[PDB]
């Protein structure tokens, strides 16, 4: 019986919970259905978007996520052609109403999604509605366990302390087809630069005798790493996954990518030969970034 | 929706110390990342729990202190909420209102011994109550249903879990958090994405050949299990022999903060390879999404 839960959220309204209309995640019914958009809506985590049409409070439509399902971006196929297609219900809640009432709208027409509205009787002659937002479920269950027992622990933020030519085709390789290098993030000149600087363009000497020296090997399997590496020239021995499946890779595949964005590789590198690579660091990635970041503005 | 057991979460997945923890610097950077407001202690077992940790208590600890976590603990002694499996929601409900804890740690019987079961969050029970009775018609999945007219236009399964976890841990992509480990097996499991390619020895240049050509349009990733091609990059052309586990074409996936290569794959033996198109990654995005999660 959660008419329990219910005796004790009645003193609250939407104005707790209510996240503003500017920070509320919607749709331009006129936005056209490619691939980056339906992946991005795929991946926002929402299973509700609200859809407008010119102001973007004038929301008109309401998209389920498997409003999408069966929708190609070859045809590029505008939202409005699928919000217009499907009758989805508007849920409306109002500024002052209180959080029982939310629930039972939200039970009423299932949704975990409500159009949070106030009226506007400043003006001459008949008022209006004037929406200032949503209210999701999410934020009423959060309000209702911090309410319900509260403990003093907000500490969650606790803080504890090699040729240029070939380079410059490095560089073009990266933007074109590497993300992290994407011409969005790094600019062409800053990733142009980061590859002809001396830190980052590095050699390696292979020991014969000691063929097995512990300089060799650039990744070691699930061992904590903290960089980004490209083979410009060489051969090296890589032992994938658990079973240690060996292959022999050479110039033009670059590893551990995920190092940029603690991480331990799923495999383990060793040079074969000697090696002309670019090395980057975390840390030089984030001053890329910033650098990048500064140039835009 | 009924008794604690329905909703607990198992000591097996739970985060926890041990007593003589020393409270070094890694301790407290892993429990900063975990993000728990409690943190049990057990004595010598895991299912012996004998206190408790807030974070409260654990926020101006010096990591070069070196303190141990017996000191925090027994400094702040905060005391401890058992509970039964049998017991109801509005039950623990109350017993956590009238009590002052947050959490409790469940207690069945394997019989004769009470083995703890795992800890019942407060966030777990109003979870459930206010969650179980309020559904969203939109997480539901009726896309069966044709509702427009309906127009009329493998290999070891050993090297397939390896590449399956490979492509989890290093490609993101095919990231879990966006593709479920589920998911990404049975997309790797299919015939129109586990694809092998003849090599015409006569022909040593067949159009079929050609995974990718430079600067020429393609929506769709690879990723090479068995065979040799040829990798030429770059406008300067830039010739590389490339084998097993050599990726191409992930920009076709990503979604930036329409897509051609930077380089040209030409096929020279007989290639058992992935295929990924962008409307089966699409497709893979719903299909993990439809799993709560």
């Amino acid at each position: 019986y959660s008419d329990l839960s219910k005796g004790v959220l009645r003193c609250r309204t939407v104005e707790d919970v209510l996240t503003p209309l500017e920070d509320c995640f919607m749709l331009d019914a006129s936005t056209v259905l490619d691939f980056g958009v339906l992946a991005s809506i795929m991946q926002s985590g929402h299973t509700r978007i609200p859809v407008y049409e010119e102001e973007r409070s004038n929301i008109v439509d309401m998209l389920y996520l498997k409003d999408l399902a069966f929708v190609d971006p070859e045809d590029c196929t505008p939202l409005s052609t699928i919000t217009r297609f499907y009758n989805h219900p508007l849920h409306f809640v109002f500024n002052d109403t209180k959080l029982d009432a939310v629930l039972e709208e939200f039970k009423r027409g299932k949704s975990h999604l409500a159009i949070v509205q106030k009226v506007n009787n400043e003006g001459e002659g008949d008022p209006f509605y004037e929406v200032l937002g949503l209210v999701t479920l999410e934020d009423v269950i959060e309000e209702i366990i911090r309410s319900e027992i509260l403990d003093e622990s907000e500490d969650y933020r606790d803080t504890v302390v090699i040729s240029p030519q070939l380079l410059l085709a490095t560089q073009r390789f990266l933007s074109r087809e590497v993300d992290v290098f994407s011409p969005l993030r790094i600019s062409e000149k800053v990733l142009l630069h980061l590859l002809k600087h001396p830190s980052v363009n590095q050699e390696v000497r292979f020991d014969e005798s000691n063929r097995l020296a512990t300089h060799h090997y650039l990744y070691q399997r699930s061992q904590p790493v903290d960089y980004f590496i490209l083979i410009l020239q060489g051969r090296v021995e890589v032992e994938i996954g658990k079973e240690g499946l060996k292959f022999e890779n050479g110039a033009f595949t670059y590893y551990g990518v995920s190092a940029l964005t603690a991480y331990c590789p799923d495999y383990t590198v060793r040079a074969l030969s000697d090696l002309q690579l670019i090395k980057v660091t975390r840390l030089q990635y984030l001053n890329a970034l910033l650098a990048t970041r500064a140039q835009n503005l």
